């Protein structure tokens, strides 16, 4: 897998073609909300007041330091590229106070409901909300064909040191040596050369042939002709007991945490559809490289898993079942999901569900001795009908549940998450056990 | 003045044409947030916990009884029409639940930002929340084109009757005698006959002839080329003892509340632009007949107020000269706003707004306790900001709505402590010249 350097593509000033991943996401853009909380709006809360004159200036030092927030996108000849300008200022932005968690989640429901302009821009807004005391706060929506969970992460370490630089009298420029993400756009399509894609493309197109199944979960309401885009949250409330016994369970068979909860979201997938197959969705990173870790960008491949589950099988059984399909998979992550849709041809996509597990470090920025945590926004457009969203690092595993509000009442999510987290339970306490001597509640 | 009534349009099944303010709505109409806050999303806390199958089930008795919540709009050669279902249920429902404020503030936001199709529908979304305790709330989000500040009253009133008597298995069903919004835009039609209309496009276009300004507002950032629909919102924070002053001046001085409050933010503009001349819109209420005070929909007209300021004038002089201004205005209330753009040809019109609202009309009785309408505050800023005024038993107060493209909240914060300071001098020195009172 060759490595990613800077100037891959021309740095001369002609307009690189859009990664696979912006294409996907430009075609389907309406104007939309963010599809997913997990990877969308987001805040920091900082242990001091910042200027918010420095702030902004900071925040113009991240955009030349990020060409991806300066960019903007449009067809030229029946080829989607990414045109890049120099303004540094193209964010949206504004200084508000709050004095309580309530007014400052005020704040953060207005910069979440932007719906960002990808011809002409911004695709960025970020507000400077002062608080009490010494005390304030940093909101940013970044649209998401520019941006992926771990792009929060990026932006606010890049802002953080132009603030402090900015202080210090410091210039924020630019790094020449580093890549952008147009050198990664032309870097992935030249690793996804014709044969290489198409095999990549072949083992998907195998392992999901035929008439796939429909997630059918029970619902408070039927899919409803028009979909209003409206997304719920509910944090699993996962035992800190339990979870830990879960992490525990996965090294003792011999499988990541991630194909640990992937074998138990699906057997609780297909104990309440009465669905043996099931499909889940799930966002693979592709920083890899670490060229790639402080970028902003969408850094990408959602990968289709397919599970069959039956009542008969072991909880050892379904764990190393989901290694096999898992490793198989992430083996051919680079296949463009987009790609792996048409090669398929659904009747119009594939998943209807999706599960995500990030590292709770990558939430975690360290500021003058001090750490810093990433919040996110609890609304989004309910893209799937749920998401399951876990984060471990050393202080524990958790877990919340995003959902569509056009078919799901709170009460009936609430249920739901009270079974995943029992099952979850009984799958550490029970590696040997077959599935229907799990007994529900 | 002719009198609504019912039947006027036809009962037959043939579609009526929309209304003028329902035509001017949806034109514009994108898919862009509520414009106004004052007029927009709502909920009221409620002191038992409802049963979420008969609230829904309440709704769908609103919906019989209100037959703008099942209409949806399509042009048909040339003509915009008001197409009615049968579909008792097009609303946007869901059952979710708060332990408190911020969690219900967090439901309202969610049913706030719905995006409603006009073509298809809803037009209507509800939330059954379920508080702790024996506390619920009822959050609704009905689109501008089906409604004004005045339907959310109707709407609860309406709801809270359909859920006691669907408690007591009476039966919720359509009122036959009372007309419908359809009846309204007939008339309303019928009301502006081609001289009546042309008399009161005329005596707009005289007072609004020529180069009109545009509000020139000192803000923290240009006017974006990118609109980003993004609305902020302040309390004024008017004393109690200056809100009363104020109230009390208007009735010394023979003016209504509203024509004080007029002259004094037109006062306060003027200082702000450095414009002699500034334009306030006012969405005027068209229930002026008893037959439309149950009934849900558009009942509202845009008018422009122009007044000329100087600091020589007095308090008395502007009070008097907003008088004769809104006195007039008032007398033309029905010329359609987009009608009057239309012939006065703009490059609209109006960059602020001016709102006074009865606050008896957000207050709704249930079992011998009192209810409070409450609004959301996200909105998409249609104007550069609005003034929105309530006035109550308990007092008179205010709040701004402004445009966060241009304004950072503390400059917004800044402009009505000038503003409530302005109204404060109002009342103590209505002899004096203007430039006698002093900022701060
Ligand atoms: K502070
Ligand atoms: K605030
Ligand atoms: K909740
Ligand atoms: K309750």
């Amino acid at each position: 897998i060759p490595e990613l350097r800077a100037g891959l593509a021309p740095r001369d000033g002609r307009a690189v073609e859009a990664s696979f991943g912006q294409s996907g996401i430009w075609l389907i853009d309406q104007y939309l909300p963010n599809p997913a909380a997990y990877n969308g709006p987001f805040f920091v809360r900082l242990p001091f007041s910042a200027d918010p004159d420095r702030l902004h200036a900071a925040v113009r030092g991240v955009l030349r330091r990020q060409e991806v927030l300066r960019t903007t996108y449009a067809l030229s000849d029946g080829t989607l590229r990414q045109n890049v300008s120099r303004d540094d200022d193209a964010v949206v932005f504004e200084v508000a106070r709050y004095g309580d968690d309530k007014e400052l989640d005020a704040l953060v429901h207005r910069v979440a409901n932007l719906r960002l302009d990808l011809a002409r821009g911004p695709v960025i807004a970020v507000t400077c909300a002062l608080g009490p005391a010494n005390r304030s706060a940093v909101i940013c929506n970044i649209h998401h064909i520019a941006s992926d969970a771990a792009s929060a992460g990026v932006f606010l370490r890049e802002l953080l040191d132009a603030y402090d630089r900015l202080g210090r009298g410091l210039p924020v420029e630019a790094d020449p040596l580093r890549p952008t993400y147009g050198d990664f756009s032309q870097w992935y399509r030249e690793l996804m050369n014709p044969e290489a894609l198409t095999r990549s493309l072949d083992h998907f197109a195998a392992r999901l042939a035929g008439e796939l199944p429909v997630l059918d979960l029970p619902t408070d309401r039927p899919r409803p002709p028009v979909k209003q885009h409206r997304g719920g949250t509910l944090p699993l409330h996962l035992p800190a007991a339990a979870a830990d016994d879960f992490e525990a369970l996965a090294r003792t068979e011999g499988v990541t945490l991630f194909m640990a909860l992937v074998a138990a979201y699906a057997v609780f997938l297909s104990r309440h559809t009465g669905q043996r197959r099931v499909l889940i969705g799930s966002p693979v990173s592709l920083r890899d490289d670490p060229a790639t870790h402080e970028l902003i960008g969408y850094f990408v491949n959602l990968v289709v898993l397919q599970q069959e589950i039956d009542d008969r099988m072991t909880v050892r059984d379904v764990l190393r079942r989901a290694r096999e399909e898992v490793s198989e998979a992430l083996r051919h992550k680079w296949a463009p999901f987009d790609k792996v849709v048409e090669r398929l041809q659904p009747p119009r996509p594939l998943v209807q569900t999706m599960l995500v597990l990030t590292q709770g470090d990558a939430g975690r920025i360290s500021h003058d001795d001090t750490e810093l945590r990433i919040e996110r926004g609890a609304a989004h457009g309910a893209k799937y009908d749920l998401s399951l969203v876990f984060e471990r690092d050393s202080e524990g595993l958790h877990g919340l549940i995003e959902y569509d509000a056009d078919l799901f009442d709170e009460p009936t999510v609430r249920a739901m998450g009270d079974r995943l987290r029992h099952l979850m339970e009984q799958f550490a306490r029970r590696p040997d056990a077959p599935l229907h001597e799990l007994e529900a509640l």
